[PDB]
């Protein structure tokens, strides 16, 4: 299996699924290094973020647990097709990249927070992560290039 991918069994149905312990992605389907990647992200900050503030809210006070519930709700809406990643990043991301539908542009190793970097490079083009935790808060990351 590609880097970071492992086999598990669903608790509710018993069926085999695959999850990635670098990107926190999980999916039923069996899965399948560049100098640079391009990603977008949606960040939900919480009270222990390095800076607990954003363009959305001057004082961010939600707990880490409440941030993670939000992130999980947005992942659900994205995977169901109810909402697009870009539309939710523009409305809800706690980072000024929201004004570019979450786009960060292209970057190499050695530039972003390390868990964000590792998740970004472990995604294939087009793939989306699960919740990815960094000092800034919790991200959903979409690799676009």
């Amino acid at each position: 299996l590609p880097p970071g991918w492992e086999k598990a069994m669903s608790r509710s149905s018993g069926r085999v699924y695959y999850f990635n312990h670098i990107t926190n992605a999980s999916q039923w389907e069996r899965p399948s290094e560049p100098a640079r990647v391009r990603c977008s992200h949606l960040l939900v900050k919480h009270s222990q973020s390095r800076r607990p503030s954003s363009w959305r809210q001057e004082k961010i006070t939600r707990t880490k647990e409440e941030a993670l519930e939000l992130i999980n709700g947005y992942i659900q809406k994205i995977k169901s097709g109810e909402e697009d990643f870009e539309s939710l990043a523009s409305q809800f991301s706690d980072c000024s990249s929201a004004k570019a539908r979450g786009d960060l542009g292209a970057f190499s190793r050695g530039q972003m927070q390390k868990p964000f970097e590792d998740a970004s490079f472990a995604l294939r083009t087009g793939e989306m992560s699960g919740p990815v935790f960094t000092d800034s808060g919790i991200h959903i990351i979409l690799r676009t290039e």
